[PDB]
């Protein structure tokens, strides 16, 4: 039998630098995991022990720190290229500065092939782009060859901004017809490695003829096959196995997110190219591996870029952003209309004549902001500044939720009004009346929101049937807070852009901002 | 006796071209007036006939047309150089482009001087600058000298963009010691040339040893002699005579705007520079006095790049923007909110400590919004679309009103409410509710505004007896739609920025706007 190796890496979102436990800023080195030092480390030792090694990655390192804020996915292909990559698919936020900042830096300075198979282009943009990212390459793994044909989430128009040219065709249909031209060509043995999602990769095991595994990426999907390492709960098995139409056994791997750990899969293929077995699990990069040196060394020279960035003007204030817990925990505060309102601005994507925009809603735990900023340095306002207020390295991430959830979840915000309690909501495209006088649960007495099926942007009453998309950090998305109903009863999540980076990006465009209370949060 | 004939506009305000009767666009030629081809050849009869000849400009050039939106300067400087101007001061409007583009294009560019005695700069700037705006100029004119001392409105920092280097000093108090020190030169003919307005030309003309007559603008006074000639009503007649401390007789000028008339004042001197008699009046620039050929075909050609730039794209909207008059006479109209933001917007003057900004309310007439825009033009926007919104060539002005006052303009903006009629009120950093059951003049049941003197803007309720700055149309400041307590009740009104200029401006700063109706105005 031939033994393959998979290595790979999903939704490395930007992390560069080893993290916290939870993916955030790295305090207690001695307990701190990831990085693409400690990575460099664990790859080369395992392929100093398994003959056929592949190191794939499924998607969006693009977005989630200041390295890509600063250095716009150069940083990606150097590090990727240091740890030689084998191939990479695209993801949705490989598109969040556009195909021009897809194409330089990362498509033309990686050195490994970059693939989708279901983007197509039009116009100029079609021959400017042609072979800079495939549908599939066949890689050469000792005497063997293995196919590995890429995918990209349909739904990247509404999570990132890839223009109008490009169109994200069904991941089936477009996978299908590459992987029966990768058998007539005597290519046995085929990946599907994509940006999707865990349901989606799921049916592809299930559906497309001649796939023997699925790496996936973009739900950061933990899967583990024993007692877990760490504080990610598994959502199944490593590898998940799907029993495909034509009656195989298809693992499907995923390996959560933002590098805290590596996957590792083992396939054992016969003669012909069908999978006899499959086995592995993620290997959590803690402490215990120790960042490599040399890539630890580099780290550090492209980080004093980072720290000159972090200390620059990105625009002005004229009024003091009152990010105080007295205002933000308690009533409307302006630096909770400031951050809503780039949250609402980052997530402009392109819109048919059925909608302005696909989102207009903005909701934001006021225990989330972390400090005001004072107006009175001339007015600067630096990343140092915003990293203050938002600290937690999250998220501002896209979901669906019925009108009787996000009713259940402003009910939630003032329960126990008071206590200075985090869980107060500061909201954009929405307002809302309460009446503390009545009773917790019943103490929300107007809820307006901001149509989106609509030419004239104007408030409308929330309806209980009717799902909303709300922009809300990962952190409620997930149920902090207390906000259970949101985690339980949503209909969709993706996660979004680095919190920091939406607010950023925000006052680098209007250079000169004023958000004043303007009455979006009123107690009767 | 040696007479000086004395030639002055003032605050000409970009009206390079021929205007209609109102200083708005030239639909009708053969009965349009002004503009520079008209002046030209009116000035150089007037050469031809008097001996000793002054054309002074006493300020504003800049601003009020799309002239000056493409030109920057570059047109004044190039048709006052034309006109062979003998001397200009600096005027508000001057400083609207900062004082890099009032360096240049202009003072690098002007071959006359350019004068301001109450303006001082420190830092870099004062090298920057030095000697390309004087306190004065002594001017040859035939065998005699003429002094020209010039000032500058103290309140300009609230009235233009001048930077935080400049200070504006007191004019009377910077004008003496240069006036004195002319006189110790054997200068013994001087003239304020200026731009405070009527009021301080009054006081210069009655407190400054010294000085012969007075030259003002800034205002817009039109000044007449016996029956007037046009539309335009005198504040009083022409020369304004003042009596001095000292017993002279001081003749005060002003020659209205807009470029509609010229001044003319004839002025006898004796042999010590003592007046003898002065005389005149503004002459009406009607169609009797042709343009200029040359001149004509001048300004033809300069027009081809304001014809370009009219159609070029200066930002997107990815909402329609309503000002059909179904919406913006009878309730909140996205088109209005947007133009009373633009409004604010261009007002951002720069604020001690004791406020945000000087200015944070905004109202502006339903009637004087004059078309939609569709946003499925690729969300294309134009100078030609927003001409079309704007077509009255009205400006944007700054105006002082007691509470009372403001009250009494929202009861007036519904007191018939439901004819589809112009007053009906658009606004910003206000929000009013209306009760329409209520007999007309108490309509108005809540009014609440935007606090200046605050660190985080928020709304409190309007109170009767403060006075609030508003921007507002310069239709509105003269009474029009029957706003009569506003023209009669102001406190202050200084003329603004051009209509179309402050929305483009501010489309293409925001570069994607989306304006919502929001509850500015509510009825019960
Ligand atoms: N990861 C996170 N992302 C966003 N908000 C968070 C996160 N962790 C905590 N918070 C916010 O921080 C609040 C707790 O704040 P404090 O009362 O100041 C106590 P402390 O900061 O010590 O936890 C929570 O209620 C929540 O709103
Ligand atoms: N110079 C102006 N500046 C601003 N608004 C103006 C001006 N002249 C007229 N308007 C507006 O135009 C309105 C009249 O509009 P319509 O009912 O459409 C009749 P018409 O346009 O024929 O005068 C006035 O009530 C006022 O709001
Ligand atoms: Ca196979
Ligand atoms: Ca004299
Ligand atoms: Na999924
Ligand atoms: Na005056
Ligand atoms: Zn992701
Ligand atoms: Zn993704
Ligand atoms: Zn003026
Ligand atoms: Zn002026």
């Amino acid at each position: 039998p031939w033994e393959l190796t998979i290595l790979h890496t999903n939704d490395v979102h930007s992390r560069l630098e080893q993290t916290s436990e939870d993916s955030s800023k790295c305090v207690d080195a001695s307990r701190c995991m990831g990085g693409v030092a400690r990575l460099f480390t664990k790859v080369q030792q395992i392929r100093r022990a398994e003959p056929n090694v592949l190191l794939l990655d499924a998607g969006d390192q693009y977005q989630g720190t200041i390295w890509f804020t600063v250095y716009k996915g150069a940083e990606v292909a150097h590090f990727m290229n240091a740890l030689r990559y084998d191939a990479m698919a695209l993801g949705n936020h490989e598109f969040d500065n556009g195909v021009e900042g897809l194409i330089e830096p990362l498509l033309k300075e990686a050195k490994f092939p970059i693939l989708s198979a279901n983007i197509s282009a039009s116009g100029p943009l079609a021959s400017q782009i042609s072979g800079l990212y495939l549908p599939y390459k066949v890689l050469p793994v000792g005497d063997e060859v293995v196919g590995i044909v890429g995918y990209t989430s349909k739904e990247t128009p509404f999570l990132s901004n890839p223009g109008t040219n490009l169109v994200f065709e069904d991941e089936i249909t477009a996978l299908q017809p590459e992987v029966d031209k990768l058998k007539t060509l005597n290519v046995n043995k085929i990946i599907a490695l994509g940006h999707s999602g865990f349901e989606m990769d799921k049916l592809i095991a299930q559906k497309v003829r001649g796939v023997d595994v699925v790496v996936g990426g973009h739900s950061n999907t933990f899967l583990y096959t024993g007692n877990p390492p760490s504080k990610e709960v598994p959502a199944g098995k490593y590898p998940f196995i799907v029993t495909s139409d034509d009656g195989r056994k298809v693992p499907v791997v995923q390996a959560y997110a933002f590098g805290k750990y590596l996957g590792y899969l083992k396939i054992e293929f016969d003669e012909r190219g069908n999978v006899i077995s499959s086995h592995g699990n993620p290997i959590l990069l803690d402490s215990s591996i120790p960042e490599d040196p040399s890539i630890k060394a580099d780290i550090n020279k492209w980080r004093i870029k980072l720290d000159d960035y972090s200390t620059q003007e990105l625009g002005k204030t004229i009024v003091y952003l009152d990010g105080s817990s007295q205002s933000c925990r308690f009533r409307e505060c302006n630096m909770g209309n400031l951050i809503c309102d780039a949250m609402i601005n980052n997530n402009l994507r392109h819109a048919d004549e059925m909608f302005w925009n696909h989102v207009s809603m903005c909701i934001l735990n006021g225990g989330g902001i972390r400090s005001p900023i004072d107006e009175r340095n001339d007015g600067t306002i630096t990343w140092e500044n915003l990293a203050a207020v938002l600290p937690f390295g999250g998220t501002f991430d896209l979901v669906q939720l019925k009108g009787s959830t996000l009713k259940k979840a402003f009910e939630h915000s003032v329960h126990r009004y008071g206590q200075s309690t985090g869980e107060f909501l500061q909201v954009g495209g929405i307002h809302v009346v309460y009446d503390l006088s009545r009773k917790p649960g019943d103490r929300v007495v107007k809820l307006d929101v901001l149509c989106t099926s609509c030419r004239v942007p104007s408030y409308d009453p929330l309806k209980m049937d009717e799902v909303y998309k709300v922009i809300l950090p990962n952190f409620l998305a997930n149920g902090g807070d207390g906000f259970q109903m949101i985690k339980d009863e949503l209909l969709r999540h993706d996660s979004g852009d680095q919190d920091i980076n939406v607010v950023s990006t925000y006052i680098s465009k209007m250079k000169v901002i004023y958000p004043a209370v303007e009455g979006r949060i009123k107690f009767s």
